[PDB]
């Protein structure tokens, strides 16, 4: 029976990957709050590795924000995300742990990268200035896992999600990203019987959204694969995995998907006085399909029953 | 009295720097050995910074190697690196410390840049595969620095040198960088009276080279001008100033200029039968010397001074 550490477990991801490994006693999960054990700590990091017998670790602990927050406190953004890793990878090695998966982001890829973006067009021209800080921290956890798979031989693989929606997401009118954002407000605008609702820029740009539960059952399947299928399918120095649907669609046609679901009647605008961001923006997921995987979830599939998580926790937000 | 704390003031580049700010009295120098101060030990830097007041801090410590060690070592590098520069800046940061000088690399820059180098050539596509963890690593640096700055209002500015040689350096058979592995062959080959030295490759490759104690003079002036003209001639997220001549020589001039230097009365010959490396590799200094600082030592008599201190020092090697 397998001993899994799931690092921040009450997050988004981290509780996604939770739930569907709890469905399950073949393994056994190791998992401490933010109180019991702090990922900052390098002494109370390797100490916890010492005492318990981990066999597999799921990276899913992170500093996690939207655009206010990666302007606004970019220091705390790029440090706790490079002691969190730091701290986890080489405990976890300093412990023969032999098993992790590193959970990274789309926001890592340049600005203008080729459309749709494969693994190979990480580091190739400049990041966007509002993730700059996350995305180097990021970048250098893929990179350690790489250096210490080439350098000790452990099996420290990464996954690349795109945008990610689902329960226990940032619900919180402060939060930028556009699926609870627009959940949110259309819930609103609903409910006060608003005969409008205006969205800036044109709803032309074309976005990929993947439900978290598709998150971690991907996350979870490369986890499993073997080693001589995924050392196959990827290289020692670009080992990353894109996590995806490949499927991209208009803020237009997500906005008004939103407005369908929540049961909202009035109209949609689109300020397009106001810019866009990049015309299309989604990951190749080539290698992840050729893996032997492919996700379920739809996105009015998903984004219904997000709403009706929404539904039922909404004295959180 | 400034109290200046140079890290890592045992090495080449950290000698340099304490060597010319021991000659003047207006500064109050804090060293400290490995064996006095373990940098990757987070709680014993922040004591540090608790217990003494550090008024500047020279971040010159690293893990540094050349060809053969960071293909070899490759997650010591990039784990390290990281920890003692988010250690110092956080450390520095979490007690008042406002003024910092970050030492990094010409290695970081990608492959395939433009030349001559400049500044916003940082990040704009994939690194050479020998470099990469020790790049990513000291990219994290300079990235923390400017969140550090953005978000704090912190002082703390950053050099990228270019080939650097000297006292100090590593003249062990081992080392792969050019200067002090020939300036060993030439002297050894002068010795026993060789009649030839071949070097690989054709010689037509073009490489800039700095002697140390100019990038310690060069760090100074960086590290002591005014903030105002300091943000003046840099951008927050584009901080980091080249350091370098901006002129440069043939592998072909440097052996020859080195075989003059030790008195070699043979052969120097090119074994063209093997491959060459980029065909020029040098910084854009416009940058350094609008700041109005500029180099003193030539090449000849850089590689002859140094020539004398490796006589004067040879039974270490
Ligand atoms: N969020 C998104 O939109 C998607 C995320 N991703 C990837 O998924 C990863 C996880 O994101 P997500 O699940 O949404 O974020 P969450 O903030 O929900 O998850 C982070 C978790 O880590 C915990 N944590 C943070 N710092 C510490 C610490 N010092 N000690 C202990 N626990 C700590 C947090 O606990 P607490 O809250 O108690 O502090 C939290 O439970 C991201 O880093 C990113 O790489 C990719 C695309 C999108
Ligand atoms: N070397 C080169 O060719 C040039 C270097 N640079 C820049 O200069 C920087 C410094 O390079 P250089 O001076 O040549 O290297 P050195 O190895 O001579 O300097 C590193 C110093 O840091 C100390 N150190 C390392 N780890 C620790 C630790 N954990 N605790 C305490 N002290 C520690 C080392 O001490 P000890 O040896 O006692 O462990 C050593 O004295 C580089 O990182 C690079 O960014 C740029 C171009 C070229």
């Amino acid at each position: 029976k397998q001993r899994v550490f799931i690092a921040g477990h009450r997050g988004m991801v981290g509780s996604a990957i939770r739930r569907q490994l709890e469905q399950r006693g073949d393994v056994e999960l190791v998992l401490r709050t933010r109180d019991e054990l702090n990922l900052l700590d390098s002494r109370a990091v390797h100490d916890f590795f010492a005492s318990e017998r981990i066999d597999q670790v799921y990276l899913a602990a992170a500093k996690v924000g939207g655009i206010v927050a990666n302007n606004t406190y970019p220091a705390d953004f790029i440090y706790q995300n490079m002691m969190i890793e730091s701290n986890i990878i080489h405990a976890a090695h300093q412990n023969d742990v032999n098993k992790l998966l590193f959970l990274g982001s789309s926001c890592i890829y340049p600005k203008l990268a080729k459309q749709p973006m494969a693994e190979s067009e990480l580091l190739q021209g400049t990041l966007e200035p509002t993730n700059e800080p996350y995305a180097i921290a990021k970048i250098a956890g893929i990179k350690l896992c790489e250096s210490y798979n080439r350098q000790y031989g452990r099996d420290y693989r990464s996954v690349m999600p795109t945008n990610l929606y689902g329960p226990h997401d940032n619900f919180h009118p402060s939060n930028s990203h556009v699926i609870p954002a627009l959940l949110r407000r259309f819930h609103e605008a609903t409910a006060q019987n608003a005969p409008d609702v205006v969205v800036w820029g044109s709803g032309t740009p074309m976005r990929e959204f993947l439900h978290v539960d598709d998150m971690a059952a991907a996350s979870i399947h490369v986890m499993e694969l073997a080693h001589e299928v995924w050392l196959e399918n990827t290289q020692p120095m670009l080992s990353h995995i894109n996590v995806g649907t490949g499927v991209d669609c208009t803020i237009r046609e997500l906005a008004q998907t939103i407005a369908k679901v929540v049961g909202y009647k009035g109209r949609v605008v689109f300020d397009a006085s106001k810019p866009d961001g990049t015309p299309r923006k989604l990951l190749d997921v080539t290698r992840l399909h050729q893996l032997g995987w492919y996700h379920e979830i739809s996105l009015e599939a998903g984004l219904a029953s997000t709403y009706q998580w929404f539904l039922e926790n909404q004295d959180r937000f």
